[PDB]
């Protein structure tokens, strides 16, 4: 099982595994009228985004029906670079003009539901480095092989601190059946539109874990598969942000578990100097505000 | 306040500060009949323990009435090295022979209450490197200057991952008034015996945060002071243990907050190789079992 795993392998809930034998052509044939959107959330990702798009471009009008970059207020060259590589770029405003924007990653993913039309939506972060072209096929695989899977999470080898110290231990504590999930915070995952538009979306960095727990709570572990992506490189998230990320993962998880979170942000005390003679006090915002199911806003 | 702080400085709850002007002699005079124990919990600390003891030895029979190493089942030379440096060594068994031993740090600190007699107890970890001789005087300071302080936590400049990503964000969420606590997990702190023997002790790595929250819940923030220790070096805790530590901090904190923790330990999935072709599954134990107030077991 986890003693012999090759990129593409699928772990189902009942501890059973599957090693896919389809070609991308064969996968495309298995769509059976269903459509697939790929969504790349992006915020100031000009160095890496073209490369990510390039790894997926070759599928467009084949396995992948549409490829969308959801631009979350970039001020660098993210937009023009994405267009040049052949992706459709949609801003937060364009995705859903009739709702004011809130900050954070979750907002962008939620808005991408309104911008996309695929019966299946695959999310891929636009800060991946050298992403394997099979990422998307591997993620859609368990969805097209009809066995009641609605959400496909990925796992991978880092060529993790908030995952290993915050998300996974808090899941053991509060949703222990989800202890089998190797990468609960991972930005590479696929789900059915029917699932995605039926659940609230957590704000900021709470989005991935929010979706995992909501899916589990509503459909059980059987609706969730995990796919080995193998080695996955990406850009380093800055170390300063990790406390804020942890705080938001906690807020989201507590809220899903029915535990009142204070809504008070993390105050970090940053030493001004090596002697620890003064500290700068930096309070990061945290949000308890989900977005409602997209079916409540822009229903199909 | 935190804009100009020198080792020794005390932050009280009402955001007020104090810069101590006493000599160690003057502090000793202020004891007014009260006694002071220093307790060094130790587990396989033969390289560092003599040095720690040496930093405190000069106070014994003066400010410090007794210095005890609580040996938690060392199999290296911790015991003989501590004796050679002039500390009294007490095993878990010797401290409280009539109660079976449970594993973990909290057990050792709890048992040290039975082994010690001081009206004030100061805890100092035996894996400090080059600890400043004033650590103990600085920690006892706010206790001897009678203003309703019962627990003195320290803060310091690291010359932190579970503190910064787990303990402090979870405190913001569940006990936001404790957001002002810079180092909630720190092993250097002092408290009155009346407090220490009146509260349950959390197991394993939950002990420090358990005491902080119990004190806050019972006596409010006014009973808690923080003292700047300045730069504090210690030995690196191995990286593999951090998930288990986080899991226990979570269990302890949830339990104090009235939230049912599943009691399921963290399962870590450790890649066997760089390709992520197999994973080793390692499940760390977690405990939900406090020890009762020592007053219920070996009352004074």
């Amino acid at each position: 099982g986890l003693r012999d795993t090759r990129p593409g392998d699928t772990w189902l809930a009942d501890r059973s595994w599957n090693r896919p034998g389809w070609t991308v052509a064969e996968l495309e044939a298995a769509k059976a009228g269903r459509t697939i959107s790929v969504v790349l959330p992006a915020l100031d990702e000009e160095d890496t985004i073209g490369s990510v798009i390039d790894s997926i471009s070759p599928l467009v009008d084949g396995l992948v029906d549409e490829l969308i970059v959801l631009d979350s207020g970039s001020t660098d060259d993210t937009e023009i670079r994405a267009v040049a590589a052949g992706a459709r770029v949609v801003s937060r405003e364009q995705a859903l003009p009739e709702v004011p924007i809130r900050p954070g990653k979750g907002e962008a993913l939620w808005r991408s539901l309104a911008a996309s039309r695929g019966d299946i939506v695959v999310f891929v972060d636009s800060d991946l480095i050298n992403p394997h072209p099979m990422f998307v096929p591997w993620l859609v695989g368990p969805l097209l092989t009809g066995d009641g899977v609605h959400l496909v999470k990925s796992f991978y080898r880092r060529p993790g601190r908030v995952t290993e110290l915050v998300a996974r231990p808090l899941l053991a504590a509060l949703r222990p059946e989800l202890g089998c999930i190797l990468q609960p915070l991972g930005g590479e995952y696929a789900a059915t539109r029917e699932l995605l538009t039926s659940v609230p979306f957590a704000p900021g960095y709470g989005v991935e874990i929010g979706l995992l727990v909501d899916t589990f709570d509503r459909l059980g572990l059987d609706a969730i598969a995990q796919v080995n992506l193998g080695v996955r490189e990406h850009r380093n998230r800055p170390l300063a942000e990790l406390g804020a990320m942890s705080r938001q993962v906690i807020a989201t998880l507590l809220s899903r578990c029915g535990i009142p979170d204070s809504g008070v942000g993390l105050t970090q005390f940053v030493a001004d100097g090596p002697e620890g003679q003064s500290y700068t006090q930096h309070t990061w915002p945290v949000s308890l505000a989900d977005r409602p199911p997209m079916q409540a806003i822009r229903p199909r």
